[PDB]
């Protein structure tokens, strides 16, 4: 990939990603739902909210084709990726794994939306990852 796309990629699968963690137990979940009806959730241990957001993006990169749209509610995760591309043109291992996957893509669009603002795909993945982690 040459850059993050300036707008969504026509014809590419869209992954709504999210993570949830609990500070008392360090238990969490990460996952995605896609516009093509795919979904995945994984359970995590010794994790944090920010780590789960990175894990969700890693899953989306791993499971997507060469062109992908990713919608996250994490400014932290968005910033990690934007900063790396910049320097190219905390959570060190996870970040390296994400960059490893990112560089294999042909095109990537990555957009931020606010959490808990009624945004469809984002609310769907939030329900999936927060169950058993965050109290309703
Ligand atoms: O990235 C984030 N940031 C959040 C910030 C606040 C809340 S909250 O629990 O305080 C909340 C819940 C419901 C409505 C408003 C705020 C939840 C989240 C969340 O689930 N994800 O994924
Ligand atoms: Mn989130
Ligand atoms: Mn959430």
């Amino acid at each position: 990939m040459y850059q993050l796309e300036k707008e969504p990629i026509v014809g590419a699968e869209t992954f709504y990603v999210d993570g949830a963690a609990n500070r008392e137990t360090k238990l969490g979940k990460a996952g995605y739902v896609t516009n093509r009806g795919r979904q995945k959730v994984v359970t995590l241990t010794d994790t944090t909210n920010q780590k789960t957001e990175l894990q969700a993006i890693y899953l989306a990169l791993q499971d997507s084709g060469l062109e992908v749209n990713i919608v996250t509610d994490s400014q932290y995760a968005l910033g990690i990726i934007t900063q790396w591309i910049h320097n190219w043109k905390k959570n060190v291992d996870l970040v390296n794994q994400i960059i490893e996957q990112l560089i294999k893509k042909e095109k990537v669009y990555l957009a931020w939306v606010p959490a808990h603002k009624g945004i469809g795909g984002n609310e769907q993945v939030d329900k999936l990852v927060s169950a058993g982690i965050r109290k309703v």
